[PDB]
């Protein structure tokens, strides 16, 4: 088989279409997902025409290797899409129905930086690369595009399903690609991110602040440090959820921000007891009861202009 | 080949059942399970119908490649099943009996409000699309639908597996789609997490109620740092054991909840240290004695509460 | 092809064995084993009879394709094993034998309440389904059932392989199915467990005890918390060795009876603190001294009634 | 199908070109990446050359199994590529042009010296064997060697993709063979580096050093010890990330000195506190008020030694 | 196609050779690792002889379906291998020289006594089993045994690829088994435990010991029970790198024998606090003093004899 000759010298316009059944698997640190879904191709091969009223039949079914099929590949896939055809429809004028069922893990990065208020958009780049007899380019069919209302995927909102109506054809070793782009909108599901990060990491950061009502400088060095250590096991928790970023995310901030925070709490517990040693708990009165108050505030202030900065 | 032609207007009837052989990997995180099983299919293909006087055979024994067996798929699966044919079997009124064993993993949703006392009801959608020619439809043989005795689905009881009799039509890109619900009832064995989680977790949190019987603020700060540490070891623990959700879980709201006496408890820790300081040690004693009381009883009386608006 | 035909009303005998080349990957968690192995098959179908003086060869070989293979399956694989025909030899009379060499990933449960001094008995299930024309009765050729001498499970003792050599013939889904149970006994190497976990848990929980011989609460607090947290460390990593289970083990019952230890040792520790603020160190000096004494015996006799329960 | 002749005694020249069109899962401790480029094949098979005129055709098309393709492997992948034939095209003059896509991972050695500040030349080998009839050698075609622009490697900055246009020709079990290589040049983005590892790390450290300024033992084997354990749990945290190796790493190296160093204050501190109890504070106050000055000294001396000896 | 037939009653002699391309991912646990290599396989068949001058083709060359070619399979594999046919030349006396690249997952067991001090034998068994019409024999050619000079594995330095010319011919399941031994000797890269786990460790140790210099009892239950804690931190993280064994390691010994250390350590230190307590402060002097001296020898000895067992 080779392809349909053109009438005129217009290019083999290919008619696409995703129908999202399942996603799942959403791998931040990779940053992949996984997909299973209906493709679904349509184009006019007149080779394949008939007569409707002679042949009595109104649709002519083919099995994939006795017709010619476009080559669609996916550009963002990690390996080539598990497919199987579902049904070829030839209509009288020989317009071709394709239709198969395929899963595929697809490479799509996202943006960390607002983590976990993140909100992404995930691609799907469906290509075609244009045959010498004559040019192929994809179209949406805007009413075979869409998703099942259970697609769900875990720790996330899905927004939309949705295609760039307009391909993207470029040159490509000599020969013409068209690439068309479907986004997958989600939002990520903070929750759960308050009662087991965020607050067990705030309650251990006040509890190093008891130590400027304490004068016991044993007892205030241990729960600075103590306290410390616990920040270290969340923010290294954190960490390993979290991939690697050549830039600063929202989470990442307030942690580095927290340690600065244990770094002047030791400092100040070392001045108020170097001074008490001095024979001076006038001074270090004076500084634990600024402390007191500064804390809080700069701690509160430094999130506001973090928070005003990242969104 | 092509599909059975209807006598009058009908649309093809598919009885399908599902037979548990092996159940296994029931993933949390993933919200997965594998499982392997029989499948078997029955329709009714006139064209095959015979008469045993002539052909000497009361049953003809056909080859997959030789008939027409309806395209029936997943809906819930990863990836498309892996599916080896055992047998087909035609009756001399063209009554087709087919029978494959498969092993696939499906993806079913799981609630874990009541983890670890939660039970689910896991999905296996079977689904066939109609043809051009004819539309089919799926019905449940309930003689046909079961599961081994010897199936096991480790850390859980299975309670049953049957199958909602009447499917769920509709149409998915302009082609009738007959759904058919089979449904896996499980209940979690919570016993493990008594004397692995729940127990170890009071223990640590009792131990930092004896700072209410001591005046020893390093004592005290020691005994609440410390053991808040403990939770802080075994509140991580469940996180990686248990999905991100969007909802609090009854366990992650008795963990949640556990923070705050640990925050109250360095508070009275604080506060009994700093009027002890300020010499007046009689007021200090009215806390740590109303303490010893308060603690355990509103802790006791939050966990009917959040026992109550879980179950 | 079709099955041989009876030459009496006869049901078929297939011959099984199954030689051990390799196992490896006993996951616990799993409940899960990998095997590869030679499947012998024996059967006669006198359709394939031949004249040695007319063939020229004295026996013949053939290729799966081209004559009848009965369909063996194994019950208890995860996915459906990975075979390679080694050779298929026919005899004068049409007798076939059938060798191929296989892997699979076998799911077989474990029990855990010995852990880790338990031993199990780890099965593979050979099926056969009748068809319609002649029943399949399977039965074991014990000449073809064994093991390489060199065949290692890492962490196990191999004690024995063979085969229960009465099939167990049943009726499932209007037909008849001859179910075969080969054993491979194994036995738990718990020698690493003594240095690894039980001595470093014994060590620390002696540590503690320390705290019997001191007056110091300030010490005492540290010592038993501290250990506390140790044996907290060396509990969670059990846990991840282990999978969740029904019933207590006999490591999980040492493990739990441990944190009663701790909790106790607290309450003597906060006790005499208690009686030392309100200057009666006489009654402290008691407790203290039976303590000594009361801690190994009870902790030794427990572990005697404990070991007595479990074995 | 056999190779195409010589007309002349010459080799048989294969152009090849390698396009990224995806670059993911660099693993630090596997030394591999995954990869899924365009391989473009170019050699002359006089056999397969044609007259335009009685044609009609400029080009002709041929499925793989039709025609002679050169077998091309690459060396350094863990299993043989997952490839897929795109387009076969023959010019008049014999001229075969081929296209595949495909996918591999490719095993290629790491250097982690100046971790996290290295860069990285990854290497794609490609290799063909010659026949007994005729010579095979290999050649860069760089019109058909590149990288899409969105090829991303995450948590490293993509230099370039380029191939040593001089084949390495050889000997191997009797035949010859054309070694290519292809080099992607990329640099660690170390960014995340400094705020999750290098800053904690270096803030725990100096919390340490609060200890010259405190004459309280207890307060300073509870501040550097726990420090140290601090410490320990970054340096753990590390060698999880990276790899094993047989020299030493730069964050290794900087890692390793940090121990010395709070080996050093541990000394220092029992030195101080000997002299205390000796009645003797004015040798123990010289030498506290030195190691305020000589530790971070030295520190940051033996810091500026070890980047110059890796940079 | 049949085997070929023997000329005197002979077994039929196939020549094996195994070229490492690639050897990686050593799994210490798993006791396995993977390898990319060359097969080459040399056997004479008369029946496919030529004549040179007459036919004017010095070798003919074959497709493995025209011609009979030996099943030579790997003992010790996971799975079968993955092998793609490189060449098939026919001399014209008959000798056949087959040439495949496969890849596979080779199961060998390690000896883990002397680690990480430890050098490992990895063996690949090559195994043919004999037909009714002839028996197989296998054969080193010592000409197509070797190892590319870039073959590398990670944390490991390769010493030798040699095989043991000899078969190992044996009777197994009535027919005879002609077992091949390739030998490929590694020997472990121990620089990475020096600076990782054993410096680190010794520190930690060291640190407990300056308790010696220090009548503190607080601190010095600080001292002992935090580096004990830091140790088992650092005895658990091995247990990760190993796998459990039925003998004891070298790593294995002297982390068991340091828990020794910090158990008297604890002794001595409750010893002279509870001396001191009884107003007897000049007997506890002797044995701290004693202390300091004994543990570094007595541990410096222990460690001699143990490296004189295990070496
Ligand atoms: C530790 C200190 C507190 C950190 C909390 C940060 C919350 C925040 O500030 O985030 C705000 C986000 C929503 O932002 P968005 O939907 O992306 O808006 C983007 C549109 N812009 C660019 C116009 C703004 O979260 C929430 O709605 C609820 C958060 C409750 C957190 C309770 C603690
Ligand atoms: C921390 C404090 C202890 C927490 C214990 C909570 C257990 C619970 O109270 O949960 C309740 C569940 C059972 O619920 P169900 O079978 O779903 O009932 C459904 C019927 N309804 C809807 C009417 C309620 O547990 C148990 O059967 C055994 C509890 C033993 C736990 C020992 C500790
Ligand atoms: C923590 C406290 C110590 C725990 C050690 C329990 C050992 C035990 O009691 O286990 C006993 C098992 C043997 O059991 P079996 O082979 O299944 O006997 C089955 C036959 N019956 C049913 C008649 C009993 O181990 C041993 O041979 C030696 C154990 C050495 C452990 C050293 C410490
Ligand atoms: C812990 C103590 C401080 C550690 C910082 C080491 C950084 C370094 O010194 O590393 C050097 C690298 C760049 O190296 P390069 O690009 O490979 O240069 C090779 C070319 N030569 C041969 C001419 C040298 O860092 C940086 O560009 C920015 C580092 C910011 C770190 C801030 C803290
Ligand atoms: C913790 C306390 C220190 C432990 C150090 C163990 C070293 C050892 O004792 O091991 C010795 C091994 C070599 O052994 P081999 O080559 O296998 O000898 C086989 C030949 N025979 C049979 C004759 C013995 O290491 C080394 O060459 C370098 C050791 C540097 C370690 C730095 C610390
Ligand atoms: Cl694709
Ligand atoms: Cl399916
Ligand atoms: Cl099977
Ligand atoms: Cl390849
Ligand atoms: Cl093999
Ligand atoms: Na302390």
């Amino acid at each position: 088989v080779s392809p349909p000759p053109p009438i005129a010298d217009e290019p083999l316009t290919v008619n696409t279409g995703i129908y999202l059944i399942e996603s799942y698997s959403l791998d931040d640190c990779a940053e992949t997902f996984k997909v299973n879904a209906f493709l679904s191709l349509s184009w006019k091969d007149r080779r394949l025409a008939f007569d409707p009223v002679r042949s009595g039949v109104r649709v002519k079914t083919y099995e994939p290797e006795a017709i010619w099929i476009p080559e669609i590949r996916f550009v963002n896939v990690e390996n080539a899409r598990d497919a199987d055809v579902v049904d070829i429809s030839v209509s009288p004028d020989g317009t071709v129905q394709y239709l198969e069922r395929f899963s595929a893990r697809v490479l799509s990065p996202l943006d960390f930086r607002r983590y976990p208020f993140d909100s992404q958009t995930l691609h799907i780049y469906l290509i075609v690369r244009s045959v010498d007899t004559r040019n192929i380019v994809l179209a949406v069919d805007l009413e075979k595009v869409g998703k099942n209302d259970d697609v769900f995927l875990t720790g996330w909102d899905i927004e939309s399903f949705t295609a760039v109506v307009k391909p993207a054809n470029f040159a490509l070793e000599d020969r013409l690609e068209s690439k068309l782009d479907y986004q997958l909108r989600i939002s990520r599901q903070y929750f759960s991110y308050i009662p087991n990060i965020i607050l067990p990491m705030l309650f251990i950061l006040f509890i190093s602040w008891t130590a400027f009502w304490s004068t016991s400088y044993e007892a205030n060095v241990t729960l600075v440090v103590s306290t410390l250590i616990a920040h270290i096991a969340f923010n290294i928790l954190v960490e390993t959820n979290c991939p690697k970023t050549p830039y600063m995310t929202y989470t990442g901030a307030i942690i580095f921000m927290i340690y600065l925070f244990y770094f002047v709490a030791v400092i100040e517990v070392t001045v108020q007891h170097y001074l008490k040693v001095e024979s001076q708990p006038a001074r270090a009165a004076s500084i634990t009861r600024a402390s007191r108050i500064a804390f809080p505030v700069v701690f509160l202030l430094a999130n506001i202009i973090l928070a005003f900065l990242f969104f």
